[PDB]
DNA sequence: TCACACATACACACT
DNA sequence: AAGTGTGTATGTGTG
């Protein structure tokens, strides 16, 4: 079991590894195009569609890509 | 081979 | 309307 800054213990050493580079603010995935730094790969490559202009989410009806999930949910939850 | 174990991506939920 | 954090299912690695 592995101990963390924060009383969490997690069973896996990468879960402890995640938490405590959250907790000390480390970035190490920036952005080669703006140059904004994210702490984690999935961060950076949602973040790289707006470079990218890769617009997800075509909705079922009214025919409306989105950039983000959320966005692209409450579309759908009101149309 | 293969049975298992852990990392990592990705959905999903936040701010 | 994009940045931040968590939980979990593959995928890869390995003995
Ligand atoms: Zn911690
Ligand atoms: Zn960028
Ligand atoms: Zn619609």
């Amino acid at each position: 079991l592995y101990p963390c800054q924060c009383g969490k213990s997690f069973t896996h050493k990468s879960q402890r590894d995640r938490h405590m580079s959250m907790h000390l603010g480390l970035r190490p995935y920036g952005c080669g195009v703006c140059g904004k730094k994210f702490k984690m790969k999935h961060h950076l490559v949602g973040h790289m569609k707006i470079h990218t202009g890769i617009k997800p989410y075509e909705c079922n009806i009214c025919a409306k890509r989105f950039m983000w999930r959320d966005s692209f949910h409450r579309h759908v939850t009101s149309c």
